């Protein structure tokens, strides 16, 4: 599917993705204003060959993904400037949960439904032999009060059929506070590593994405802000000692134990996304 730059009418900037920026456009070829609203992710004009290789990979992954809980791929636009492809995706009306939740007091049952939907989209992603590597509330988008979709796949990678993990590099932009100990220490990203990130995401939902309760805030309170290059090493140490993010206010005990099960040190002791779907359906049923 092809989109024309001449028919794209910019409304506002939505935010910063991974390789570039996301903007809100109205694709209006008729010029009457009845055109559809699109979210266009563009690669920055000054990006090197390393980011351009990863950007093409992001588009290839999104194109091959088709799920109700994964952001819909609409097409691509011919970007004459920067000489790259602009990723055209569906506009999710309510936005990220990190922005929506601190302003809208959402019930426990609805939060548990979102977690179930995240697991539904993630199990499909894993069945397609892909890892997300960036599962967080800022990347989970809301369509309506009952529908959730996974948005940013900038760090998503394909795990080969034979292998069970993917070896990662030493990067500054890595969401370390959402990462399992095997990602920080051995630089290995398993399917079980995404489950750890879900637990951290579930923690964010229960806190209603309160920035003073966020994982970088709580972990740096335990690490300390003056530890040189040893922030990640100190983070690895406390996780090895069994220290975890605290139980959120008004969060049920069994739900916190499920969060702690997603946060098991040994990756094999962690439930798969397919294991979490019947569980979260039952948990949501109890609180609805
Ligand atoms: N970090 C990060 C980060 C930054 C951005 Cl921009 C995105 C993203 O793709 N956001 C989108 C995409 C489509 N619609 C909205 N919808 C809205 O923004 C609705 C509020 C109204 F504009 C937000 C993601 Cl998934 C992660």
């Amino acid at each position: 599917t092809v989109f024309h730059k001449r028919y794209l009418k910019k409304i506002r900037d939505l935010g910063e993705g991974h390789f570039g920026k996301v903007s809100l456009y109205c694709y209006d070829p008729t010029n009457d204003g009845t055109g559809e609203m699109v979210a266009v992710k563009a690669l920055k004009a000054d990006a090197g060959p390393q980011h351009r290789s990863g950007w093409k990979q992001e588009i290839d992954i999104l194109r091959t993904l088709y799920h109700e809980h994964i952001i819909k791929y609409k097409g691509c636009c011919e970007d004459a400037g920067a000489a790259s492809l602009q990723l055209v995706m569906e506009y999710v009306p309510l936005g990220s949960l990190r922005d929506y939740l601190p302003r809208h007091s959402i019930g426990l049952a609805q939060l548990l439904l979102f977690a179930q939907q995240i697991c539904e989209g993630m199990a499909y992603l894993h069945a397609q032999h892909y890892i997300h590597r960036n599962l967080a509330a800022r990347n989970v988008l809301l369509d309506n009060d009952r529908l959730v979709k996974i948005g940013d796949f900038g760090l998503a990678k394909a795990v080969p059929e034979g292998h069970e993990y993917y070896r990662v590099r030493e990067d500054g932009d890595s969401p370390v506070f959402w990462y399992a100990p095997e990602c920080l220490k051995e630089y290995k990203f398993y399917y079980a590593s995404d489950v750890w990130s879900f637990g951290v995401t579930l923690y964010e939902l229960l806190t209603h994405c309160d920035s003073s309760q966020s994982p970088p805030t709580k972990f740096l309170e335990l690490i300390g802000i003056a530890q040189g290059q040893m922030t990640v090493l100190r983070l690895t140490e406390l996780l090895e000692r069994g220290e975890r993010l605290p139980r959120p206010d008004k969060c049920p005990a069994e739900v916190y134990h499920l969060m702690k099960n997603c946060w098991e040190t040994e990756a094999s002791f962690r439930p798969t996304f397919e294991n979490l779907i019947p569980i979260l359906k039952t948990v949501h049923e109890k609180y609805r």
